[PDB]
């Protein structure tokens, strides 16, 4: 078939992908997916998810909250993506994305939302 087209400059930003904010379910499964160019980095950066208020998500590797994190060869970029289950209104709001490296310094927002049943 037929598509479209795109073009643009490259960001200039670390945040090479950002996670944009996620309409769910209750009872569902949320996913968020986000980036970060290691390459502008000095060293290996921090991934950390936080809830709202100063909250600490991942506290166990056996919770509905899941975590995946690549790192590429060649391009050199932290591929993160926040994984939860069994999505409830209590969850649904904002989050906020930690990144400090050895000098640079970066974090970004994203907010989740909880549709209820009918």
């Amino acid at each position: 078939g037929s598509s479209g087209s795109s073009g643009a400059e490259e960001p200039t930003g670390v945040f090479l992908k950002k996670p944009d904010s996620v309409s769910v379910e209750t009872g569902k499964d949320a996913v968020v997916v986000a980036k970060v160019n290691g390459k502008e980095l000095p060293d290996k950066p921090t991934i950390k998810w936080f809830k709202g208020k100063w909250l600490e998500l991942g506290s166990k590797s056996g919770a509905r909250f899941s975590f995946k994190e690549s790192h590429n060869s060649a391009s050199n970029v932290y591929t993160v993506e926040l994984h939860i289950g069994k999505v409830v209104l209590g969850d649904r709001g904002y989050y906020r994305l930690e990144v400090k490296a050895k000098d640079t310094c970066d974090s970004c927002g994203f907010n989740i939302d909880v549709e209820a049943p009918r």
